[PDB]
C-alpha cells in the first residue's frame, strides 16, 4: 500500500561519507578475484581496517588504466550505493575505501567459495541422506538471497543483474549478493547477449526490461525467479537448448516459461512461476518470498 | 577435571516427562540390537498440542531381561537429569505408564557421523569446504562432551557411530547402546565377559573396565582420528590381540590423517597422553578449537 515502492535512490544524487577513507598504502594485493575490461576486484590484505594490530583479508574493486571517465562515475556510484546499503549478512559489505591518493578503491568483504555458480556446477559434475542435506543447502540459499534481495528492495536499491554468477558463498555457507559489474568480462561471457547498445543477461531478465529498457523492483522479482531456476538446476543455463534470438524474444513475449527443475520443491517451483508473470504486478515481493521460504524451512524441520 | 559420578539409580524420573503412549506412529527402524531398537515416530502434540513432530524412540524387544529392562530405565533417568544442550541428543517424552518403557528423543535426519564420513567420493574451494565442517564438527563434539561432564556424566563409548548429524550439520552425541548389533560389529571385541570398544577406550580403562572423565578425551581423540580420516576404523591393520594391548603400553600412538590440520593432530596426541592427568580437559579443547576457527576466518 506504500509509496516507498515506486521510488527508487539515485546513486548520482548519494552522498559519501569519509567515515570509509583508508589508507592504501596499508593494503597488500593478492591474486585477482575477477576481471573485465575496465576493471577487477582482486584479493588484498589490510593492516588494521578493524583492529589496528590484526591484517584482514578484503576484496578491492578497482578499475584498469583502460578505463575512462564513465567507469570512474560508476565506481564512484557503486561506492556510493555500497556505503548506503549499510551492513545486512546476505549483501557483500563495504569496508572502507581509498578516494585520495590515486584511483577509486572499494573496500569490501572477502567471500572465500566463489560465486554460487560454479559451486553448483561442481555440484552438478556427479532414499538418500546426501541428496537431503544438498536439497538442505539449496532451500537455505534461496532464502538468504530472498532475506538479501528484501533488504535491497527495502533500500530502495534495484540489483538489475541478480543471477547465481552474481552470488557468493564464504565460510558457514552464508551467501552474499554481489554484483561484478566492470570486474566481469561480459564480452566473452555467453550469458550476457548483444541487444542493441549493450550487452544484457537477456535471459535473466523481464519482458519490461528487455522490450522497453524498464527496471523496476518487480523486474528484480522475474531475475529471482531465474535464479531459484537455475539453483535447482544445479547451475545449467535457463532456457536450455535455446539461443536468444528473434524466437526467444517472441516465445517470452507469447508466454512460454520454463518447467519445473527435477529437483525443485513444488513450493519453490510456485515461487518461481509466480515471479515469472508477465505483469509486474502479479509477481510476488521479496518480502513476501521471505515469507513463503520461512514456512518451508519450518516445516522440512 | 572431577572424580564423581551418581549412579542412575540415585536420579529421579521427572513424570513431567510422561507422553500418551497411543500418541505415538512408529516408522522405520533406525537401528536394533539384540535387546534393543530405537525406531523413528511421529508424535502428535509432544510440545504444542496443535500438530505432530517427528521423533526418535527407544524401546526393548521382548527378548530383553530384567537387567536390560533397569538400563533403559536409567538412560531415562540420566536424559531427564542432564538438560538440554544442542549438542547432545535431547529427551522430549517418556511412555512408562501401561506399558514397557518408551523413551522420546529428538530424531537427527542424517543419520551417524561414521557412515556420513565413509559415503564420500577435488578442486580447492571443495576441499577447503570439507575442512570447515571436519573443524565444525570436531568443535561442536567437544562442546557436547564439555556439556556431559560438567553434569558429572561420562559416555563411555564416544566414536563416530554415536554421533548424529541433523539439519544445519547440527551434531548430537548419542549411544545406541542395546539399539546397536555389537556382537556383529567388529568394532566391540571380546573382553572376558563383555564386547568392548578397546580401540577406542584409554589404556588405563583396559585393567579393571573403569571409565573416567579423562578416558573419555581419549576416546575423543581417536574420535577426532576417525573424523579427519573420513571414517576409516582406527589402527589399520592391528586387531584387538596381546600385542595390541603391549604396543599401546609401550606408547606407539597413530600417525596423523593426512588431512588433519597439525594443530588437531596435537590436540589427538595430548589426548592419547599415557597419564590421564596430562590429558587436556574437553573445556579446554573448545578453547583451543575456537581458536583455529576464529583463526580460519
Ligand atoms: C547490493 C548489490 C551490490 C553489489 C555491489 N558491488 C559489488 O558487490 N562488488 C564486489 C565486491 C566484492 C566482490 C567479491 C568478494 N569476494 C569475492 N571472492 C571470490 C572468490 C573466488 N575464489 C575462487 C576460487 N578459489 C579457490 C580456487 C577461491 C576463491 N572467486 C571470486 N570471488 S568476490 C565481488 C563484487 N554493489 O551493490
Ligand atoms: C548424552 C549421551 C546419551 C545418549 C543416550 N541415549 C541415546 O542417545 N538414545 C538414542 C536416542 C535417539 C537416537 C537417534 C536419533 N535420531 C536418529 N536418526 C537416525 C537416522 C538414520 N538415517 C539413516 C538413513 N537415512 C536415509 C533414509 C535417514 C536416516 N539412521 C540412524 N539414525 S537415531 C539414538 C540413540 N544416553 O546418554
Amino acid at each position: 500500500i506504500n509509496g516507498n515502492n515506486y521510488v527508487y535512490i539515485d546513486p548520482t544524487q548519494l552522498p559519501y561519507d569519509h567515515k570509509w577513507e583508508f589508507p592504501r598504502n596499508r593494503l597488500s594485493f593478492g591474486k585477482t578475484l575477477g576481471a573485465g575490461a575496465f576493471g577487477k576486484v582482486v584479493e588484498a590484505t589490510a593492516y588494521g581496517l578493524i583492529k589496528s594490530d590484526a591484517a584482514m583479508t578484503v576484496a578491492v574493486k578497482m578499475l584498469k588504466p583502460s578505463a575512462h571517465l564513465t567507469e570512474r562515475e560508476a565506481l564512484m556510484s557503486e561506492l556510493k550505493v555500497l556505503s548506503y546499503l549499510g551492513n545486512h549478512m546476505n549483501i557483500v559489505n563495504l569496508l572502507g575505501a581509498c578516494t585520495i591518493g590515486g584511483p577509486t578503491l572499494v573496500i569490501t568483504e572477502y567471500c572465500c567459495y566463489g560465486d554460487l555458480l560454479n559451486f553448483l556446477r561442481r555440484k552438478r559434475d556427479s532414499e538418500d541422506d546426501e541428496l537431503a542435506l544438498d536439497l538442505e543447502d539449496l532451500l537455505s540459499f534461496s532464502y538468504q538471497v530472498a532475506k538479501g534481495m528484501a533488504f535491497l528492495a527495502s533500500k530502495n536499491c534495484i540489483h538489475r543483474d541478480l543471477a547465481a554468477r552474481n552470488i557468493l558463498l564464504t565460510h558457514g555457507r552464508i551467501t552474499k549478493i554481489c554484483d561484478f559489474g566492470l570486474a566481469r568480462d561480459i564480452k566473452n561471457d555467453s550469458n550476457y547477449v548483444v541487444k542493441g547498445n549493450a550487452r544484457l543477461p537477456v535471459k535473466w531478465m523481464a519482458p519490461e526490461s528487455i522490450f522497453n529498457c524498464v527496471y523496476t523492483f518487480e523486474s528484480d522479482v522475474w531475475s529471482y525467479g531465474i535464479f531459484l531456476w537455475e539453483l535447482f538446476s544445479l547451475g545449467s543455463s535457463p532456457y536450455p537448448g535455446m539461443p536468444v534470438d528473434s524466437k526467444f524474444y517472441k516465445m517470452i513475449k507469447e508466454g512460454f516459461r520454463m518447467l519445473s527443475p527435477e529437483h525443485a520443491p513444488a513450493e519453490m517451483y510456485d515461487i518461481m512461476k509466480t515471479c515469472w508473470d508477465a505483469d509486474p504486478l502479479k509477481r510476488p515481493t521479496f518480502k513476501q518470498i521471505v515469507q513463503l521460504i520461512e514456512k518451508q524451512i519450518s516445516e522440512s524441520t
